[PDB]
C-alpha cells in the first residue's frame, strides 16, 4: 500500500498547527468587545425594567384588585412589545437562538444582523423584564452570534474559516458575558454549538480572545460579582459517590420527558393561533402577564430562577413548598418558552434543576444520617443536571456551574451526576435539545419549499 | 444544489446524535479501573523508591565522601533501569509517550501493549525512583492509551470509532490519575491528543466514563490531596490585569526558545552515544545521577517539581535564589528529558512556569506599591502559561492550574497570561512540542523507509 502519501502531508500539516491569521486575531478583539458592550446594555435595561415595575407595585399598594390588574399589565404591554418585533421583523429570533446559530455555524439558516440585532435587543429586553420564566443567554448568544457576521460584512473580510470563527466567537463570548463564565464559553462553542459531523476550522484561540475581550468589558460594568451566592458547603465524602449516580439516573429518566414535553407544548400551542400575528401577539400577552402575576404573587414560581438558587441548596425551603416550587416552574418554563419568545432555557434549567437537587437531598439526608450529609451538596450537583439531560452538553454544564458556584470539592459528584444524567438520557431514547430544536425547524423549511 | 441535499442527511444525523453503544461504554468503564490501579501502583512504587533512597542514604551522615558516591551510584543504578529496559525492548516509550500517543490516534506509529506496558512501568519507575527532572505524566498517558488498546485485543472489539475511543479514553484517565485533575484529563484529549485535522469519532460520553472510573480509583488509595498545596491568595483587580498580559507575553518569547533547546538538546545528546544502547546505557545513569546527586545538594533544584511551589507563590525565595532555581532547572530539565528516559515534561513545567511567575511577581510588588500586588498571584497565573506557550494547548493548562491549585478568583489573571502566551508563541515562530516531535518521528521514519 502507498500509505506514505497521508503521512508526506501529515508532516507538514503537523508543524503548521495553531496559525491564526492576525487578521482574524484582531476582528476577534473587536467582536469580544462590542458582545460585552451590547450585553451590559442588555443586562442593565433589563435590571432597569425589573426595577420599574416593583417600583411602580409599592408605590400603589392599597386596592389589590387594581393592584393585580396593574402587575398583569404592566408585565402584558412589554410581552407583546417582544412578540410583535418578532411577529413581524424576524421570525428566526423568537426562540432559544442557540438553535440558529447552530445551523449557522453549518451554512444554512442565514444570519440577517440587520434585523435579528434590533428585535433580540428590544424585544427581548420587553420579554424579560416583563418577568417570564426565561434566561438572559438566548438572546446573548444570539446577539452575539449576529455581531459576528456584523464585524464581517462591515469590514468584507473574505474567506471560510473566518466566517465560522467569528460567528463562533461572537456567540461563544455571549454565553462568556450572560453567566460571567470565561471557561463555559470556550466549552460551549467546542462541545456541542459546533458542527458534530463534519470537521470546521474555529480558531481557539480567536475563541479565547473574544471571550476575555467580552468578560473584561462585562466585569468593567457589572461589579459586585455576585450572580450566585451559594456558601461553602461540605465536601463529599468517598463512600456516598452513590447516591449522586441515583441523581444523575433520576435526572436522565426526567430528561427526556421535558425534552418530549418542550418540543409538543410547541405543536400543541401552534394550533391555538395557527400563525396569526394578531392572535400570537395576544396569546403571548396573555402568557407574559400569567408569568408577571406569579412574579408577583409566589415570587420563587416566575424570573430568571437565579434569585432563588442561594434560597436552595441548603436553605429554608420545606419540601412541601420545594415541590410546588417545581410543579408551577415545570408548568411555567415550558409555557413561556415554547411560545415563541425571545429567550432560552438555560437559566430557568439551573433553577428547576437546583430545586429537584434539593428536594433529592432532603430526602437523602433524611434517610442516610450514618453518612453526615448535608442537603446542599445534591444542588450543586443536581444544578447542572438538566442541562446534562436535555441539552446533553455536560462538560459545558459542570464548568458552568463550576464557574457561577465556586464549590470546588464536589466536582466529583457533578461528573457523577453529569454522566449519570446522559447514559439514561441517551439509553431512554432521548435527543439533544438544541439539535432536536434544529432538526424541526430544518424540516419545516424543508417541507415548505420542497 | 449542495443545500436540501446535504440538509436532507444533517436532518437524519441531528436526530441520531449522541447514541455511543454500550460495548464501547462498559469497555471505556473497564479501561479507567485498569488505568486507575495502574496510575496507583506506579505512584505508590515510585514514592517507595524515593523513600527508600532518602531514607537510606542518611544511614551514613558522617563520612562526607562516602554519602555523595552513595547518593550518585544508587541514583545511576535506577536510571539505568531505566535506559536499558527502554532500549533494549520497546524503544518508542522513550521521551514523554505523549507525541506517541497522539500519533497512535491518527492510525500510525502503532500501539504495542505486550511490549511497552512492562517497560514504561518498570524502566519509567526506575527513572523517576533515581530522582530524576520528569513527571509520572508521559508514563501515565502511555500506560492509560495501551491499557485502552490491551482491552480493545484481548475481548476482540472491532471498529474504527471503538479503537478510538478506547485508545482515547486510557490516555484521559492517564492524566486525571497523574494529577487527579477529572477535567483537565478531558480538556486534554479534546485540545491536544485528538487529530486536529480529520474527524474521527471519539465518543466523549465513553471518554468521560474512563475519567470518573479513574479518579475514583486514585482517591480511594491517595487521600488529602496535596500536589499543589496553595493557600487562598488574594484577587487581582481591574487595573492590574495588563501585568497578567506582560507576563504572558514574557512567556511566548521563551516557549519558542524552550522548543528549539528541548529539540536541539535532542540532537546533541543524539551524537554523544549515536545510538549505541551500551554508550546510551552509560551516558544516561551519569546523567541521571546528577539528580540523585541534585536531590541531596541543593533539593530544589531536581525532582518531580511538585515540591518547591508552596515554597514559591508568595513564599520564602528571595530573587537570588529564584533566578538560580530557573538557570539551574532548565538545564536538568532539558538534560533528563531530551535524553530517552521514560518520563514526560509536563510536571516540569509546572514548576518552570511557577518560578518565573514568582520572579515577575517579586520585581511587580517592588516596581508598583500603588497597586497592592501579591507575588503569589502572579506565580498561580503564570504556572499554565509555559504549557501554553510551548505545547500550544492553552486550555487545558487553565483547567489544570484551576484544579490542583483551587485558586479560581484569578481565572482572568490565568487566562489572560495562557493566552498571551500562545499569541506571542504563534508570532515568534514557534510550533507545539507534541506535534514538533511527532512530525520528526515521523519524518525519521519516511527518511528511513529505503
Amino acid at each position: 500500500q502507498a500509505a506514505r502519501l497521508r503521512r508526506r502531508q501529515l508532516i507538514r500539516q503537523l508543524l503548521e498547527r495553531d496559525k491564526t491569521p492576525l487578521a482574524i486575531l484582531f476582528m476577534a478583539a473587536v467582536v469580544g468587545t462590542l458582545v460585552g458592550l451590547a450585553a451590559v446594555a442588555f443586562d442593565k435595561g433589563v435590571a432597569w425594567l425589573q426595577n420599574q415595575r416593583m417600583g411602580a407595585l409599592v408605590h400603589t399598594a392599597d386596592n389589590y384588585p387594581l393592584l393585580l390588574t396593574v402587575a398583569f399589565l404592566c408585565s402584558a404591554v412589554l410581552a407583546m412589545f417582544g412578540y410583535f418585533l418578532v411577529r413581524k421583523y424576524a421570525p428566526e429570533a423568537g426562540g432559544s437562538g442557540i438553535p440558529e446559530i447552530e445551523g449557522a455555524l453549518e451554512d444554512q439558516r442565514p444570519v440577517r444582523w440587520w434585523r435579528v440585532l434590533p428585535v433580540k435587543f428590544f424585544g427581548g429586553l420587553g420579554t424579560l423584564g416583563g418577568g417570564m420564566v426565561l434566561g438572559r443567554e438566548g438572546p446573548t448568544v444570539q446577539i452575539g452570534g449576529n455581531i459576528g457576521r456584523m464585524v464581517l460584512d462591515i469590514f468584507r473580510l473574505k474567506g471560510d474559516e473566518a466566517r465560522h470563527t467569528l460567528l463562533a466567537t461572537g456567540a461563544a463570548a455571549g454565553l462568556a458575558a450572560a453567566f460571567n463564565a470565561p471557561l463555559a464559553g470556550i466549552l460551549f462553542i467546542i462541545e456541542e454549538m459546533r458542527p458534530q459531523f463534519r470537521y470546521t476550522l474555529i480558531s481557539i484561540k480567536a475563541v479565547f480572545i473574544g471571550v476575555i475581550m467580552s468578560t473584561i468589558m462585562y466585569r468593567i460594568f457589572n461589579h459586585e460579582v455576585a450572580l450566585i451566592d451559594v456558601g461553602k458547603l461540605s465536601d463529599a465524602p468517598l463512600n456516598t459517590l452513590w447516591l449522586y449516580l441515583i441523581l444523575g439516573i433520576i435526572f436522565g429518566i426526567f430528561g427526556p420527558i421535558f425534552n418530549k414535553w418542550v418540543l409538543g407544548m410547541q405543536d400543541l400551542l401552534h394550533r391555538v393561533h395557527g400563525g396569526n400575528i394578531t392572535k400570537w401577539v395576544l396569546m403571548g400577552g396573555a402568557i407574559g402577564g400569567l408569568c408577571g402575576l406569579l412574579g408577583f404573587v409566589a415570587p420563587a414560581t416566575s424570573g430568571g430562577g437565579f434569585n432563588l438558587i442561594p434560597i436552595a441548596t441548603a436553605g429554608n425551603f420545606s419540601m412541601g413548598m420545594l415541590v410546588f416550587i417545581f410543579v408551577a416552574r415545570v408548568i411555567t418554563t415550558l409555557l413561556c418558552f415554547s411560545s415563541g419568545a425571545p429567550g432560552g432555557i438555560f437559566a430557568p434549567m439551573l433553577a428547576l434543576g437546583t430545586v429537584l437537587g434539593t428536594a433529592f437531598g432532603m430526602v437523602a439526608v433524611e434517610l442516610f444520617p450514618q453518612y453526615h450529609l448535608e442537603a446542599g451538596t445534591f444542588a450543586i450537583a443536581g444544578m447542572g443536571a438538566l442541562l446534562a439531560a436535555s441539552i446533553r452538553a455536560p462538560l459545558t454544564g459542570i464548568i458552568l456551574v463550576l464557574e457561577m458556584t465556586d464549590n470546588y470539592q464536589l466536582i466529583l459528584p457533578m461528573i457523577i451526576t453529569g454522566l449519570g444524567a446522559t447514559l439514561l438520557a441517551q439509553f431512554t431514547g432521548g435527543k439533544p435539545l438544541y439539535s432536536a430544536i434544529l432538526a424541526r425547524t430544518l424540516a419545516k423549511q424543508e417541507a415548505e419549499q420542497l
